[PDB]
């Protein structure tokens, strides 16, 4: 059911700093190569009063490159689908929660994402509300099974405009709708980039490269 | 350079975990440019330890990181003046450990001297640390970046439970060179710490660690 090239369609409803908004995404990628892109459009609540970088990682699990000896938890869950849930704890008290439902439209060869996003206690002079985030650095995600689900940890660090970094702890749970071959403990390299946009970020292009692997260090 | 292809290590650690005082003494060796090292630990006071010794193994040597030419080695550059590190370890079950070190060098002995403090609090009595159900650490990837001229890091250090399953410990570490050094850009460090040999009650044991720094292998557009 997962072809060498596949489309994506996203619908996200969010509330950040008491500001409601709807985002619509349309993209495509090479699932087995771990490459994908998507064009976002803030259909409601534009212009957003916060850094859109807090939302970019909440916009696609079937596009992770994996070796043959690591079962792909996400690809195996389709066509039944999966869901993912996540908490994002910032260094300054800010907390965002995101959750998704991923399904497939076999006719269109397109993945359907329905996402919820909630941002609270973002400090008014912090980098999210002040829009001083330049983008995310690449990241290494650590994944292991917990209760038959795939749990992961990621110190997702963003670059500040003017230099310096700010860490956001991501705790995610991936939940396949039907049982799949569970993988052993492993890592996923991630590089998320916001490449093009209009002046006030009502529309933008975001891409992601992702590769799973065991530790390269010998025992 | 003051850092040779082969270097010795000497460690002294004083700790208090679950209100239990103890001292560890370490003696080891490694290849600083290859990112390989090993240390023989001995609990000189407070043996046998009433908790899993795995909580202490990452507190026992920053001059032993392999780095490419385009990533300045923050730790090696800090010698002979030395460096120090500080760390918090937050467990999934409320347990908190804090560790801090002072690293110096004995140029005549070609030996790094480590003085360590360790404190463990609120470890649940039926948790994996007090129940000694930790089999060891999994390999890890640490993320490093500069903050106030110091080198900060974040590592989800996950340990394997005996009988399967995992338990995450959030490590927040700060490395502090005593004199200014060429600071590196944001990067990662692969770690694989292994406890390879020991006596029945872990009064002595052999610990080793492979560590390699690198930027992300993924291409940037």
């Amino acid at each position: 059911v997962i072809k060498q090239v596949m489309k994506t369609k996203l619908h996200l409803e969010g509330t950040v700093n008491g500001h409601d908004f709807t985002i619509e995404g349309k993209g495509e990628g090479k699932p087995y190569e771990g490459l994908q892109h998507m064009k976002m459009t803030v259909t409601k609540g534009a212009p957003l009063p916060f850094s859109v970088h807090i939302l970019t990682p909440s916009h696609s699990k079937p596009f992770n490159k994996y070796p043959a000896d690591i079962p792909d938890y996400h690809k195996q869950s389709f066509p039944e689908g999966m869901s993912w849930e996540r908490s994002m704890i910032f260094e300054d008290g800010g907390v965002c929660t995101a959750s998704n439902h991923s399904s497939i439209n076999l006719q269109e060869n397109c993945f359907i994402y329905d996402v919820k996003f909630h941002g609270v206690n973002l400090p008014p002079d912090g980098p999210v509300m002040q829009k001083t985030i330049a983008g995310w650095e690449p990241s290494v995600e650590t994944l292991y099974v917990r209760d038959g689900m795939l749990k992961s940890d990621t110190a997702m660090v963003f670059k500040l405009k003017g230099g310096g970094h700010h860490r956001v702890d991501f705790k995610t749970t991936y939940k396949a709708k039907k049982p799949v071959k569970l993988p052993e403990f492993h890592f996923v390299e991630h590089r998320l980039e916001l490449t093009k946009h209009d002046k006030d970020f009502t529309t933008w292009d975001q891409q992601e490269a992702a590769e799973g692997h065991f530790s390269p260090l010998p025992k």
